[PDB]
């Protein structure tokens, strides 16, 4: 049987400040942690994307759930999805509030309906119906994004996971951007863009210019690469190097082949990134400073 | 300059009576011919399929604007995505609500936002911001849809302009007792369509559940990448939406030297073809018909 991989993002995004840098790598490596946890459990690839991304909407260091970026009300709206390679089944949901985490209700669409897909308030009903907690507002807003918002009037969280079985899986995590139109839906809840996930290929997760995302389809630009004998660091190269000069959009993302390869590449200025195999915690931000270190 | 051409498709669907079938025939040769006579007209590709949409969300025979299949609370909630493929620029609408036509919303996303993809009370209020009337939300809801609920599919276009750009155009009002709010590929791009000056264009439709999963449009165009031939790859692509999902639908596809095709799995597919003044047009498989343009 394989030996599982967890593999965590940040959003992509422009130079860090010495200071969020020391908890965003605590952020990255807590995720990491638990997804992995999960995965020394034997629990599937699709739990341990689903556990490292919930870590990641309770950090308030990060764009999603709790802490994430505010629109153009001043709201919060949050997209996720969740994919699982076994099957190509999957899970989204675009336009969610006043919920703690988007992307475990990505996964009770794709587990408990027929859909795909919810939007807005058919997905605040389905949230209510499977009885996830509405939450009284104001807690989801950090004063962090409150000044954020009035200046200009951070980014989606992802996983990748390798099982013991071989199956792989993603999600993602999002509130968008800053100031962004009311209703605006980013690369997260749609698959192909934001992640996709397929035993025989892989899974991807990314992170950037939403709209070069979907424009350009990266997560699945990425593994058609890995189908053509690529290894995963030059489709990873490929699929960014066309995003950035047929676009103009900058991004990062996370891959994972269905035989044990991975790595982390962005075209931001940062991604943190985190990567949990055989007992390693491998963290960076920066190209360069990673770091390695045991995981007991 | 390229010889222009737009196909257009109505829903990847089960059987449809003879009664029924010469009034979906109607209905595709309108919207080929609004979409030709745009590209004879000087006009581009996505200046094409939003016309051939337009006309098809008109119609109430079809899936998609006025006569969209109701939701499970006897409601109706569209989706819709325009691509052009010079620049991949792209717009699209789900969920949307009490508008005629949610493809014209849809254009309106790609070239006055920001962004590519609205939803729900969001599009809602974009469409108010940009004088999209609010129409009554029963004049969308038919008779036989009140009646089908209660006891067709996705519409589409292609295009080539006479400058070498493609352009798709999708719109639905999705799956007859869906969810809230529930949102098919129609949207999604990748999934609904794609158009790539670089490749070609492709429209979908059918069960957007299997469509979603495979990435469906590019999964088509994928195959053209690799030197197989319209046909070969939309049977390629749906055979494998078929086999590794269990989904059925169809497609259309115009590629960038011009060559296209309609293809489906599902039972019937109506679909029409305009170039060379000439209309083709079916439904079924092996029974299309090529008459002359008006
Ligand atoms: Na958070
Ligand atoms: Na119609």
């Amino acid at each position: 049987h394989m030996n599982p991989i967890v593999v965590v993002h940040g959003g992509g995004a422009g130079p860090i400040s010495k200071d969020r840098k020391e908890r965003v790598h605590q952020g990255m490596v807590r995720a990491a942690t638990v997804g992995y946890g999960i995965l020394r459990e034997g629990g599937s690839a699709v739990d341990a994307v689903e556990g490292a991304v919930v870590a990641l909407e309770d950090d308030p260091e990060f764009n999603a759930g709790c802490g994430s970026v505010l629109n153009t009300n001043g709201e919060v709206e949050m997209d996720a999805s969740i994919m699982d390679g076994k099957d190509l089944s999957a899970g989204a949901v675009s336009a969610v509030q006043c919920i703690a985490n988007p992307i475990k209700l990505a996964r009770l669409v794709m587990e408990k309906t027929p859909h795909c897909f919810l939007t807005d308030q058919g997905a605040a009903q389905f949230a209510a119906a499977m009885g996830v907690p509405e939450i009284p507002g104001e807690k989801l807003v950090t004063e962090r994004n409150k000044k954020r918002l009035e200046k200009e009037k951070l980014g989606t969280v992802g996983a990748v996971a390798l099982d013991c079985k071989g199956n792989v899986a993603y999600a993602t995590s999002t509130g968008g951007i800053v100031n962004k139109m009311v209703g605006r839906v980013g690369d997260s809840p749609c698959l192909g863009a934001g992640g996709y996930a397929d035993n025989d290929i892989g899974a991807v997760s990314t992170t950037g210019h939403g709209e070069s995302i979907l424009k350009v389809n990266l997560a699945r630009l990425t593994l058609f690469h890995i189908e053509q004998g690529k290894t995963v660091e030059e489709a990873a190269d490929l699929s960014l190097g066309y995003m950035k000069s047929r676009v103009k959009g900058l991004g990062g993302l996370i891959v994972v082949s269905k035989t044990g390869d991975w790595v982390a590449k962005w075209t931001s200025t940062s991604m943190p990134w985190a990567a949990a195999k055989d007992g390693k915690l491998h963290f960076g931000i920066d190209p360069d400073d990673t770091t390695i270190t045991d995981l007991p």
